[PDB]
């Protein structure tokens, strides 16, 4: 995750074991509740699109869940290219730079650091746990 330090700069650092265990912790003891989600949103703070792959990737041998998963994920990522094509300089992202899936864990920092920023963590987030919420109901 991104993280301001001491000073006042935004520094990155790793994901600790201790929050990838409580992680599939959740996942696990909670399959399949909704109670999943704001621990997911609690345990990502300040995560990048790369972060949020380690997380899913921790968990990723749920072969349903990871389907139904990635299929929102490539949704979500052809809708950001319809709402916002791309047309000391730096590129704008795409959905598949979003999902951290054709884009380097630099370029994400880049433009979550950017003036004015894109946090595509955020927005990588928000598609993870439209997910998330799909995983409950194929489960209920
Ligand atoms: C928001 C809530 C949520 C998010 C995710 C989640 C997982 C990955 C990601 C990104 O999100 N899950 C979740 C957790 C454990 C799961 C799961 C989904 N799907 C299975 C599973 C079911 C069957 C199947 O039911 O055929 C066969 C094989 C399986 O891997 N298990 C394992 C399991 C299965 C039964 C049980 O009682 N407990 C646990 N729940
Ligand atoms: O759903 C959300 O949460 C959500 C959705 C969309 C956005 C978003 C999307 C595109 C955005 C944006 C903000 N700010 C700008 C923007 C505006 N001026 N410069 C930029 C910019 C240029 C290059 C890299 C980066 Cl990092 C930013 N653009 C680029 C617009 C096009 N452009 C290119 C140059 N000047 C403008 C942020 C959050």
């Amino acid at each position: 995750p991104i993280v301001q330090n001491l000073q006042g700069q935004m520094v990155h650092q790793a994901i600790s074991p201790r929050t990838l265990n409580a992680w599939v912790k959740v996942v696990e003891e909670k399959a399949f509740s909704p109670e999943v989600i704001p621990m997911f949103s609690a345990l990502s703070e300040g995560a990048t699109p790369q972060d949020l792959n380690t997380m899913l990737n921790t968990v990723g041998g749920h072969q349903a869940a990871m389907q139904m998963l990635k299929e929102t994920i490539n949704e979500e990522a052809a809708e950001w290219d319809r709402l916002h094509p791309v047309h000391g300089q730096m590129r704008e992202p795409r959905g598949s730079d979003i999902a951290g899936t054709t884009s380097t864990l630099q370029e994400q920092i880049g433009w979550m650091t950017h003036n004015p920023p894109i946090p595509v963590g955020e927005i990588y987030k928000r598609w993870i746990i439209l997910g998330l919420n799909k995983i409950v109901r194929m489960y209920s």
